[PDB]
């Protein structure tokens, strides 16, 4: 079998094939407020998505997926902790059975029914693989999902979740913004950190927005409503798959917020 969530295959498993899943720089984390450190000292984070290019959205069995044309300077995050040109590659959602659970890092334990993760990549490593090889090489961009107010930025996702429903299911996604699944405020907390699926390289530079971003009640439900499983396998509901916080160690949390 392969890594996953479950029982015989869930994140208590993966230090077996994955050693480093008992690292310093694991993620995610709990976030304590009363204890993260302001740094008035974090250039401002700057996300330019204006040319932004997806090309689909698949399901690999652990989440669904849209990719993104990263071969130039297109889509890309820089400013905040980030020392030069971080390209966004892929977006995939972490989502709980409950309102309740979800989330990947917390804040003061409390978790949000969902988070989506941003991924980029440091341009001066030449491509995501050798970038994962970096203690800097990526920069995940972390948003909180809370119910709310439906968001239309991730309308687009909900429509299609019906064609990606089983593992190894793909559609075309193009003509995709992700700058609509931003919150209003880009103030965020950030530490040194890792994948948070095997490999789990601790390869990330943490960058977690602090205002969540709001979804209807039928939107989240229409985010669970996707498999794990293959067509044909009896099914296995797409929910819970994310991995608890980790041991934060001496890493210190930085707030870009007073
Ligand atoms: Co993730």
């Amino acid at each position: 079998h392969h890594w996953g969530y479950g029982k015989h295959n869930g994140p208590e498993h993966w230090h077996k094939d994955f050693p480093i899943a008992k690292g310093e720089r694991q993620s995610p984390v709990d976030i304590d407020t009363h204890t993260a450190k302001y740094d008035p000292s974090l250039k401002p984070l700057s996300v330019s998505y204006d040319q932004a290019t997806s090309l689909r959205i698949l399901n690999n069995g652990h989440a669904f997926n849209v990719e993104f044309d990263d071969s130039q300077d297109k889509a890309v995050l820089k400013g905040g902790p980030l020392d030069g040109t971080y390209r966004l590659i892929q977006i995939h959602m972490h989502v709980g059975s409950l309102d309740g659970q979800g989330s990947e890092h917390t804040v003061d334990k409390k978790k949000y029914a969902a988070e989506l993760h941003l991924v980029h990549w440091n341009t001066k490593y030449g491509d995501f693989g050798k970038a994962v090889q970096q203690p800097d090489g990526l920069a995940v961009l972390g948003i909180f999902l809370k119910v709310g107010s439906a968001k239309p930025g991730l309308q687009k996702v909900v429509d299609v979740l019906d064609s990606i429903k089983t593992k190894g299911k793909s559609a075309d996604f193009t003509n995709f913004d992700p700058r609509g699944l931003l919150p209003e405020s880009l103030d965020y907390w950030t530490y040194p950190g890792s994948l948070t699926t095997p490999p789990l390289l601790e390869c990330v530079t943490w960058i977690v927005l602090k205002e969540p971003i709001s979804v209807s009640s039928e939107q989240v439900l229409k985010f669970r409503k996707l498999n794990f499983n293959g067509e044909g396998e009896p099914e296995e509901l797409m929910v819970d798959n994310w991995r608890p916080a980790q041991p934060l160690k001496n890493r210190q949390i930085k707030a870009s917020f007073k």
